[PDB]
């Protein structure tokens, strides 16, 4: 049949007809070939755009259509559920990118943006006159969970998925679940016990029957689909038998090596076999390898011989349906904003060493003391938006949570020491929710804290005390201030944990601009990412507090729920294939896939490929390097990308 | 059986140890009658402390345990599960509490502190004689979800479950879902669309095979408990058969009367016969009586027959399992706030006023105009925090997303008109989420809009020109400024919707101080209510933005899940019952309990109470009340109490 297309061009409101010509590009999509119908209509996506498309496919029997709108990576699959509606098979249809691609970026040169939504549109219907019926393939979905992080993020998804009857596989790195949240002392706006409120969590979720925790563990691969995945974790060697050993901690005294203790962030120095912290699940003790001397001191010291260096990671293999990544965040080192003197004075400490210094659990037994001389601290200073908010140090973004922490860690200190001088340096006071505000006032009239508007610029140390005098602006008088403080705090914002990037490449996800995960799209889907299957939970999302993790655990394990509890799910089959009758054996692109899609079989008593269409992801990287043109991605094949091509300079 | 109890004094590191003498609590409580095992220790919610109990229960063979530490609020759930493994039946275990209530509040007197928390150890071991063992009873759960408001949250709720295999009932108000993201125009910090986002979602909604969607309906009763809800809906009367109604919208050309149209804020006017905005769902029309006068023209140009004044409200009787609030939000009404002139000024306007103006589908048909003048306004001012973090108003909270809106409309005027002056009034600039505070950046380099700090002291009308001038200090300067604005925006707070207090009576949840409603714990269950089988989402719950309701919405799906996906789920058995043979059916409780679980009953020729264990939640109201003696709540019985107080004094010997 010849194609019938249908072309519609969205306003979006006015974020594309207030600079793309919405009414002339129609007009003009009526003189292309094959285009029997072309509206314009303020919003496609609307429910009277739906039913005009679908009206329109019924009552001129179109076989293709083009919407130049938004961009596919939003509402494609709106699209093609809704044209599968009225019939139309979903893979004849053709997206247009013309707001994001034209009238988002060409605002001050209309007359061009209407001129390359044109082009755009008929790049699109020629494609779209190629494009073929292709059937959605079914693929049943693996009843089983992985989460990847055990802080409180990844800790509530997993006990939502194992509480709602789903296997569930939770991987923690660290020795410990927890998270930062067990580091904290206490927990804003209320004040509670961090560590006290979490820990029945992370009991709850080592004892329950549908959660098998991995801890000191990674991800190291994963593969397949939506699901379908399959993945390798490596249960790390703690080189202590999990059975055979008590957690009691009689082999550190004996250790010559002496290792920065990261859960207190380096304040306090660890052994090289070690446990955490005290609340740690599982409690159990470790040896770090890596600062391992093997001198076997520790292990004449062991009664149980728990301690065996030969043992050796095991590599688990698993099959999961859906993953949820979790694994939180770090905290800025602020010692490129070299004025401030982090690593160079001794009496600036990051917030988050401050935390340590206040836990009672902490190396300093909750005293709060400078690390010049180890007095109380009188006069202290917080300093806001420390690696945030900054062009500077490459973070624009606002870090959410420093606001209330050091308002927090400021009623915590005045409750020690009520005479204890408490500064903070800000610049807009962020107190956005639920008993923030309230929280923020409470810090002023009942705890006495003060609070000068205007960022430091520098501080500056007495070589002779160890004192500190910031130096700033007081915005509000339009005096600058010089008061000198025993202790500088800088409240560092939050980037992505260390091994984001690992875990990006094992997953397959993106990055927004603030270098946190992508979602797909901020309020359409919050937690879910561009690749099926694969959610998000937590600060590992973006900067954020307890009960916003908490939240996105939820949200994660309800979408992650969503195929499993279907127990089917489709995939695009945008796959590659053989042409067997012109595939004469070269062998070039059986190298090219990296999971082994292509082979060489003999087939009719001679050498062709064939590919194996569930290991094909559809990248179309072997079709485009096959010499004999017999490989063919469907949807991408070069015929429909040379009518692309031409679409840009003339019709076809 | 006589009592062995332990008794556990917890320092707390010295939290508690600092005031109160631990090891002197501890040796007084080897004193009491009954005490078998009593020690301080400086963490007992730690795995040490709680292994220290469960041994202590099976090497002294305990049959009860006292830990006076923190707030049975926080760590009750903590020790009742560190007892039930040691073979001791969890509501064997007493709380007394001598952090929050002893040593935080009277670290300037330790002497008289230790001798409180000795009175606290023993008036909790003389409660803990008399505790029985308990059995947590189990009830079935109902396959099915209700979901009451029908925004975003709402929504994402529903569309969850119904994606998980869940029937799920979703009741809207109005006449369409949508809430309130359907009157925004543009969303901040994207500035798609609120279309672009929400009406896929409304779509979807409508045709979902496992969601049943009430539109022009509201709950009128919930009876029951978690798992065990039976609720009723009365689904208002349209008077047309929506079945049969296209929604063509040939009807509201002839109607002959007009009617402020609520969706536009009072400021668009609409038919009696109306459909609330364009792209409404159900995308179906409705007549409002209060202004219809029944000359039949509109079922004249009606080809379906669809209109249909006989109708009358029909209610609906459904099971469901669990229920989640997702009722939404109102704007501040700025009327209070008398220096501001709103209500008095014609050029005074809320800023969901202007997202209603500025909307293309909007009244205005997308045009900033003053309401005196018709003419657009080429200046205009912003004022922040109207009706929030102010206390003369009684709303001393932040309404989360004010600043936001107010650079986002700001950005869509200057697209509509570059040369318009924008100035915005602020104390804060919050922008805080992930794209926030760069958008906050783009307003001012890229569209040049001014932000001054200062909350305006009064908004001075010009009566001749309806012009307005806003007096305000300029606190970066020290200088105070007197500018005149063409319009001026009152960026409204947040507050709870009308209809809250009567969702409020019928679901029996609580509310925070901000008059929303109250999570179940404010850190790590910030979907749930302390009403088990009841849950929130979106707005309702506090003030937040789209993603925060949207991430609510299938936070509360996930939770509301639990229970259906386990179809059975336990209930405290702290519950009240009769002994037959002390009732001689005085009548006296039936009427006290407002869920109606005492009975009137006749076994045995007589009359006797007879409580409904199922209904009850544990008040203990008319066991109080019952003069027989026959009724008691478990746990919580008047001899239990009266050997509690006794403690306070004495030891119960
Ligand atoms: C100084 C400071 C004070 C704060 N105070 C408060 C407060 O008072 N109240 C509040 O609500 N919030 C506060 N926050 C924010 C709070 O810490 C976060 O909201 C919270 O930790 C988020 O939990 P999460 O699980 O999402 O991330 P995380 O807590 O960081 O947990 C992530 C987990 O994943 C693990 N992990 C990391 N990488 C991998 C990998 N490759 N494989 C497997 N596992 C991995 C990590 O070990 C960690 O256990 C504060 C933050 C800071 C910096
Ligand atoms: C001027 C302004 C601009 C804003 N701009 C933005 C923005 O740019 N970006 C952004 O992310 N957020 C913005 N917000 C916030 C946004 O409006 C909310 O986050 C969002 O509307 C909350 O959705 P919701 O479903 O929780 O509540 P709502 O949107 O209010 O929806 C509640 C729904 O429940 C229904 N309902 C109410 N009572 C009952 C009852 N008794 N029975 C049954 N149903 C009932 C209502 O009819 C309504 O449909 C803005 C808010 C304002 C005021
Ligand atoms: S979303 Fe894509 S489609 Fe729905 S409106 Fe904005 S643009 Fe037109
Ligand atoms: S010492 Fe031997 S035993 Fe005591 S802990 Fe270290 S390992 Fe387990
Ligand atoms: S061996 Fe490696 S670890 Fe065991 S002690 Fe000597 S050093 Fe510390
Ligand atoms: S939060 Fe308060 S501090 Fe942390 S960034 Fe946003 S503003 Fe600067
Ligand atoms: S390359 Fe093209 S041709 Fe050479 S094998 Fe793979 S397919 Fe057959
Ligand atoms: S296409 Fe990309 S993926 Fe499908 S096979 Fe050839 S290579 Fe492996
Ligand atoms: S128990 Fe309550 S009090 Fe005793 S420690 Fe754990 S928390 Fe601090
Ligand atoms: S007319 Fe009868 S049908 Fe056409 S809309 Fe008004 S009502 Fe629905
Ligand atoms: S009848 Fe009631 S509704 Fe139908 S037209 Fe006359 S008025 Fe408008
Ligand atoms: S948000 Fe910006 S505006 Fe709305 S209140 Fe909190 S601060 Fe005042
Ligand atoms: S009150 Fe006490 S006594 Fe009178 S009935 Fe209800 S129970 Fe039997
Ligand atoms: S206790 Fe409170 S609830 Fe349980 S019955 Fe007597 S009254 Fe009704
Ligand atoms: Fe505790």
């Amino acid at each position: 049949e010849e194609p019938r297309i249908g072309v519609y061009v969205c306003h979006c409101g006015v974020n594309i007809g207030g600079t793309v010509d919405c009414p002339d590009v129609t007009e003009f999509a009526k003189t292309l070939k094959n285009v029997v119908v072309a509206r314009d209509y303020k919003y496609m996506c609307a429910d009277p755009g739906q039913e005009m498309i679908k009206k329109d496919i019924k009552e001129h029997n179109l076989n293709r259509v083009v919407v130049a709108a938004c961009s596919p990576r939003l509402h494609e699959p709106t699209f093609r559920r809704c044209v599968a509606e009225a019939g139309l098979n979903p893979f004849l249809f053709e997206f247009a990118n013309i707001r994001e691609h034209c009238s988002w970026v060409h605002m001050h040169e209309k007359e061009k943006a209407t001129e390359k939504a044109k082009d755009l549109v008929r790049m699109a219907v020629a494609k779209a006159r190629l494009l073929e019926p292709l059937e959605f393939i079914k693929v049943g979905v693996t009843q089983r969970a992985l989460v990847i992080g055990g802080g409180v993020a990844g800790i509530q998804t997993a006990l939502d998925l194992g509480d709602m009857g789903f296997e569930t596989i939770l991987v923690e790195k660290t020795p410990s679940v927890g998270g930062r949240m067990a580091q904290l002392d206490k927990t804003f706006p209320t004040n509670d016990c961090s560590i006290c409120i979490l820990a029945p969590k992370m009991v709850d979720v080592a004892k329950h029957p549908n959660v098998k925790l991995y801890a000191y563990s990674e991800v190291v691969d994963v593969q397949g689909y939506v699901g379908n995945f399959k993945v390798k974790i490596m249960k790390k060697a703690r080189y202590i038998d999990e059975t055979k050993c008590t957690g009691c901690g009689q082999c550190s005294e004996v250790c010559p090596i002496d290792v920065p203790n990261e859960f207190d962030m380096g304040i306090g120095m660890r052994k090289a076999i070690y446990k955490p912290f005290p609340q740690a699940v599982p409690a159990k003790y470790t040896i770090d390898k890596e600062h391992c001397i093997e001198c076997g001191l520790c292990a004449k010291v062991c009664g149980p011989n728990a301690i065996d260096f030969d043992q050796e990671p095991e590599i688990i293999e698993a099959e999961v349906g859906t993953i949820i990544c979790a694994i939180g965040y770090d905290a800025f080192d602020p010692t490129v904003r070299e004025e401030y003197g982090y690593g160079v004075y001794d009496n600036v400490v990051t917030a988050l060493e401050l935390e340590r210094m206040i836990n009672a659990s902490g190396p300093t037994g909750g005293k709060v003391i400078r690390l010049s001389d180890g007095q109380k601290p009188k006069r202290i200073a917080f300093i806001q938006c420390v690696g945030s908010r900054d062009a500077k140090v490459g973070n624009k973004y606002c870090s959410n949570v420093c606001c209330m922490y050091a308002m927090k860690n400021s009623q915590l200190i005045k409750e020690k020491s009520p005479d204890t001088e408490i500064d903070i340096y800000y610049m807009d006071i962020r107190a956005f929710s639920k008993g923030y505000e309230e929280f923020y006032e409470r810090s002023a009239k009942q705890y006495g804290i003060k609070f000068m508007r205007g960022r430091p610029s520098q501080v500056i140390e007495d070589p002779e005390t160890g004192n500190l005098v910031v130096r700033a602006e007081d915005t509000l008088l339009g005096e600058i201030l010089e008061k000198e403080y025993d202790l500088v705090v800088l409240s560092v914002g939050m980037v992505p944990t260390k091994s984001a990037d690992e875990v990006q490449k094992i997953l397959g996800i993106s990055r927004t601009p603030d270098q946190f995960f992508m979602e797909a799209h901020p309020k359409l889907r919050p937690v879910d990412t561009a690749t099926d299957g694969v959610y998000l939970a937590g600060a590992c999302q973006g900067p954020k507090d307890i009960p916003a993790s908490v939240a996105q655990g939820s949200a994660a394990a309800s979408r992650a729920a969503i195929p499993l509890a279907k127990g089917e799910v489709e995939v695009e089959p945008i796959i590659a294939s053989v042409d067997a009758e012109i595939c004469g054996g070269c062998g070039v692109c059986v190298k090219q896939c990296p999971y082994g899609a292509p082979r060489l079989v003999e087939k009719d008593g001679k050498v062709v490929a064939e590919v194996i269409s569930a290991l094909c992801k559809g990248c179309g990287t072997c079709p485009a390097g096959c010499p004999s043109g017999a490989l063919e991605q469907d949807h991408f094949k070069t015929i429909q990308l040379f009518k692309q091509i031409e679409g840009m300079f003339r019709d076809t």
